[PDB]
């Protein structure tokens, strides 16, 4: 069961982002974001991922980008970025 601070498909930052629970479904390979190929772009390694969030699991932590929310490690957003951090 998805935490009910998930982030919705149907949500007003989540669409502006461009993020989608599972990134196979992404176009991010149509964004093409510098780091790595973007078949291997997921929220797992993000710079703005955040397993601080509470009620974060092992399928889902917090986003800089969504505070109060949680968003899936496997979904990707068009604000992807390679974690050095
Ligand atoms: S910014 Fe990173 S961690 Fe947050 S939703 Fe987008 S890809 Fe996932």
């Amino acid at each position: 069961s998805a935490p009910a601070n998930a982030v919705a498909a149907d949500n007003a930052t989540a669409i502006a982002l461009k993020y989608n629970q599972d990134a196979t479904k992404s176009e991010r390979v149509a964004a093409a974001r510098p780091g790595l190929p973007p078949e291997e772009q997921h929220c797992a390694d993000c710079q703005f991922m955040q397993a601080d969030a509470a009620g974060a699991t092992d399928e889902w932590k917090g986003c800089q980008l969504f505070p109060g929310k949680l968003i899936n490690v496997n979904g990707w957003c068009a604000s992807w970025t390679l974690k050095a951090g």
